């Protein structure tokens, strides 16, 4: 796949690496200041995806692959965007993306259970609904580019400066809890199964950062219930209409669940109705 170096290549000497933002079995992210990464004379903090010390050609083919997908996907305010890359000889392959200072959404929300009042420092129904709305914008975009997230959860939503929230990958979690029933069973992954996932994320937003299916067992009977119509109860901070939206996204038939386009319209209505 082509890599237009004129548009994307950024000089390693303009990149100053800082503290690691995360690790993994293959990749690793690390904070960094890049000068003029957006054509202006400013030092901008960014997130750098680079390989680990001793990474193989397939780990190398992987980072490079994800680089082209990012270039493919394109730009959207509600995704963690590609800013530039270091691919030429004389250094480590590095994929520079936007840095989101507040971290994933779940961890952030949990931290604000004390700083939250439905209506008026504090979060409010407007925040929770604005984050939901933004994630639907972000997903309507990815769906437009014909991408499927496969694991849409709040830990994969990062919070930046303005209350802008961005999707990435576009304490632990049990990823099965976000899986639509046909995905769990027939193992299919479609955007309509991302909407189910979206519904679980909404639930996380209004439970202020909680784990779905509170203390329930994920046995084969769990997936039976789930396939028959069993569903989570309203989280402590939802709006009845936000909960109704969860039930919609959790529809048995993927075709009957709303489309992200439909959800952007609906959440825009709820948001504006919020005032």
């Amino acid at each position: 796949l082509p890599y237009d170096a004129s548009k994307w290549e950024f000089p390693r000497d303009r990149l100053k690496l800082g503290k690691p933002l995360g690790r993994g079995a293959f990749g690793q992210v690390i904070e960094a200041d890049a000068f003029g990464i957006d054509k202006t004379a400013t030092c901008r903090t960014v997130a750098v995806k680079m390989l680990k010390e001793g990474a193989t050609h397939s780990e190398h083919r992987a980072l490079m692959s994800e680089l082209k997908i990012l270039i493919h996907i394109g730009h959207h305010l509600n995704v963690v965007n590609l800013l530039g890359a270091c691919t030429k000889p004389g250094g480590p392959l590095m994929v520079i993306v936007e840095f989101c200072k507040f971290g994933n959404l779940s961890t952030y929300l949990r931290s604000k259970r004390n700083e939250f009042v439905p209506y008026k420092d504090f979060l409010t129904l407007e925040h929770l609904i604005c984050y939901s709305f933004q994630v639907a914008k972000g997903m309507e975009f990815l769906a437009s580019r014909k991408c499927i997230h496969r694991d849409l959860a709040a830990r994969n939503i990062l919070l930046s400066e303005k209350n802008v929230v961005k999707i990435c990958d576009f304490d632990a979690r049990l990823p099965l809890k976000w899986m639509a029933p046909e995905t769990i069973f027939d193992r299919v992954y479609t955007i309509q199964s991302d909407v189910w996932s979206f519904g679980v994320l909404l639930w996380e937003i209004f439970s202020l950062g909680a784990s779905p299916y509170p203390g329930v067992k994920i046995d084969e009977e769990f997936c039976r219930r789930l396939k028959e119509g069993t569903r989570m109860r309203a989280p402590d901070y939802t709006t009845p209409e936000m909960y109704q939206t969860m039930l919609d996204c959790w529809h048995g038939e993927p075709s009957q669940r709303p489309t992200f386009s439909e959800l952007v319209e609906h959440l825009g209505n709820l948001l504006q109705a919020n005032a």
